[PDB]
């Protein structure tokens, strides 16, 4: 798996399920383009977003959508989303984990990188 | 000052000092305006961003960065910069502090949100 | 698996591999009677600590020597060990994984709990 | 002021007040010893537990109590206790704030180790 996002909720200790994220590659000009998307499993896990051949040096922005997990939770968080951004592959490629523990007014997120 | 940003270093055990961070603040067009931007101090603090006058309603960004940080101390650090995206006095004026902890793999952040 | 403890290495964004750690579960008299140990493997997993009929309710303590896995590293770090107390099995069984996150002046750690 | 506590809530983006915490440091028969307690103010913080005379080296253990804490909002935490456990002022006297974020199945915690 090139790339895999983790989400968690730190306040009902479980995974969170059915988050909502989109993922952006950097183009030559600055701007932000469509690359990846989907949404949490029940695990708290979206796998499948892209391919080793696809996935090739660049700037991603994973962008995850913390806020409609809360409200629908009834939770007024802090944060519109939480926000993921990191050079991948520059090194040729890797596989790549991103996790999220998520709280209405926190969010922490580390990365687990690995050569195939 | 409605608004205040702390960073520490999780691998050192030290505030990060001399942390470049930009703020914006989404336009009506949906475009990320400049609003300010400053680097934290020998106390990792980073003070005196905004005022009570200027700091309206609306979406704001900070971009804190971290890559910067890492890579003067030798280390290769996976994110580009840490963000922190929130609607700001959509319910009356507040003071923010907004904190973040930093390791070369990961980033945790927080917000205090005080009514005055 | 009743109960599963991840470990996760937040400076070098890999499982923390080789770790090792002692369960303990708080007897009558209050002390800490031995219940379960061993080292986490190459995924930073650490699998196979208790049986469901063993895993009664208790207070019990994962205490995981991060000391000894950053000095490997030629770290000296803040912690002594990283510590995580909790009450489980309380309304009946309930598999657990914990997972902490480690810098060496830091430490995060968070659980999931789940009902069969 | 060579120890200061501050607790922040991820829940509420807030300061932790009125959390309880207790001392402790290993004596030479290595049984923990009560050193100092207290409770954070209303800024999340816990000043004045020890002096400079008193802090001697050893090794320390500062338990927080946020199962009381959680519990006071209604929620059921995951942990009996926050649990912090280093050696301090080896190399001679350091000051040492400690922080710990919480939340109902999580905390994080990171210390700032300062030379006068
Ligand atoms: C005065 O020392 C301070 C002041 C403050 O405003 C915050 C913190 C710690 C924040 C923090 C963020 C994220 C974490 O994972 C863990 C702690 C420490
Ligand atoms: C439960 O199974 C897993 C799998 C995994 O890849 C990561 C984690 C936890 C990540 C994490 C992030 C941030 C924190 O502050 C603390 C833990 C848990
Ligand atoms: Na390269
Ligand atoms: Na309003
Ligand atoms: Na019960
Ligand atoms: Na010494």
């Amino acid at each position: 798996c090139p790339l895999m996002v983790k989400v968690l909720d730190a306040v009902r200790g479980s995974p969170a399920i059915n988050v909502a994220m989109h993922v952006f590659r950097k183009a030559a000009d600055d701007t932000w383009e469509p690359f990846a998307s989907g949404k949490t499993s029940e695990s708290g896990e979206l796998h499948g977003l892209t391919t080793e051949e696809e996935f090739v040096e660049g700037i991603y922005k994973v962008e995850i959508d913390t806020k409609s997990y809360w409200k629908a939770l009834g939770i007024s968080p802090f944060h519109e989303h939480a926000e993921v951004v990191f050079t991948a592959n520059d090194s040729g490629p890797r596989r790549y984990t991103i996790a999220a523990l998520l709280s209405p007014y926190s969010y922490s997120t580390t990365a687990v990188v690995t050569n195939p």
